[PDB]
């Protein structure tokens, strides 16, 4: 019973979380997952400010109200060469990665590693936070409050 959570740098408190190396998070799960990091789904304004500080990914993830990819450099295989906060318009499917916003994070680029999952609750899952530099933090618990996400 294991969950891998790959996390990024935080940019103005915003970060990306990919679960189990594939698009696998529902919108309900995403809010619960961010809550475990004492975070919330970013607003579009928080995500735009993160982008301006250097945040970009090549993965769709939830924010409040939409599924987006923040892009700085045009790349043909990331949001069809678009820049800015690219908003997913048409998709058949519901599972993506998520973005989270931690208001207590530093104001600009924070590329230190994540070393805690501070607000997960008691549970049976071994949750491992995987940083881009490979460093890991694991803890037994749960963060999913909706049974349909389990
Ligand atoms: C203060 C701070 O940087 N908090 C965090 C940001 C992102 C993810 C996290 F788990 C945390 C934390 O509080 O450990």
């Amino acid at each position: 019973n294991q969950i891998d959570l790959n996390v990024t740098c935080r940019y103005a408190g915003v970060f990306h979380v990919e679960k189990n190396g594939r698009y696998s998070i529902s919108r309900t799960e995403a809010a619960d997952l961010c809550q475990a990091f004492n975070s919330t789904l970013p607003t579009m304004d928080q995500m735009k400010l993160a982008l301006s500080k250097g945040f970009e990914t090549c993965r769709y993830g939830f924010i409040e109200g939409n599924v987006v990819i923040p892009r700085i450099h045009p790349n043909a295989i990331c949001a069809a060469n678009h820049t800015g906060v690219y908003i997913l318009v048409t998709s058949n499917t519901s599972h993506y990665d998520t973005y989270c916003f931690n208001a207590s994070a530093p104001p600009e680029e924070d590329c230190t590693s994540v070393t805690d999952l501070p607000n997960s609750f008691d549970g049976p899952v071994t949750i491992t936070i995987v940083n881009r530099d490979g460093t890991r933090y694991s803890k037994k618990g749960e963060y999913r409050t909706h049974q349909e996400d389990i």
